[PDB]
């Protein structure tokens, strides 16, 4: 097991855009693409959107495809996508430092995190980041959950939180 097929298990594939959990559009390996709207909007709104988020596809892509992508594309977004988590972890200042001091198992799990909540929103969780940087694994665990994160997807956090306690892949079994 690695980053790769950790978050592939996470996120799932699609080939279609689709809109997660938090209203954003996105596709393939969780990649965000454009922030939804309300259903309060009509047409003009919702169909911008689509279009929007369209046009965000195409970019990605370099190729026109009307929402719609292969799995080697997926795959190439997912590759980039995991590098550049790793770039924002190590250009953050609370970051790197945590980063560093872990195991690669847990390292794991903080690029989970990021990937899925951004470097800014991870750099927020300065208790919990202390608690890790002293290897306190339970009471960051404790720390960890009494979040919008764990209460919104409880058992996505749940496996990483665990990995975080354990420095192993058992959640991932």
């Amino acid at each position: 097991m690695n980053i790769f097929e950790m978050l592939r298990i996470d996120e799932g594939l699609r080939l279609k855009i689709y809109k997660d959990t938090e209203g954003y559009y996105t596709i393939g390996i969780g990649h965000l693409l454009t922030k939804s709207p309300s259903i309060n909007a009509a047409k003009s709104e919702l169909d911008k959107a689509i279009n929007a988020a369209k046009s965000e596809l195409d970019k990605a892509i370099g190729r026109n495809t009307n929402g719609v992508i292969t799995k080697d594309e997926a795959e190439k977004l997912f590759n980039q996508d995991v590098d550049a988590a790793v770039r924002g972890i190590l250009r953050n200042a609370k970051l790197k430092p945590v980063y560093d001091s872990l195991d690669a198992v847990r390292r794991a799990a903080l690029i989970n995190m990021v990937f899925q909540m951004g470097e800014t929103g991870v750099a927020g969780f300065t208790n919990s980041l202390r608690m890790l940087q002293q290897k306190r694994w339970d009471e960051a665990a404790v720390n960890l959950a009494k979040s919008r994160w764990y209460n919104q997807t409880p058992n996505r956090a749940k496996r990483v939180i665990t990995t975080f306690r354990t420095g192993t892949w058992d959640a991932y079994k």
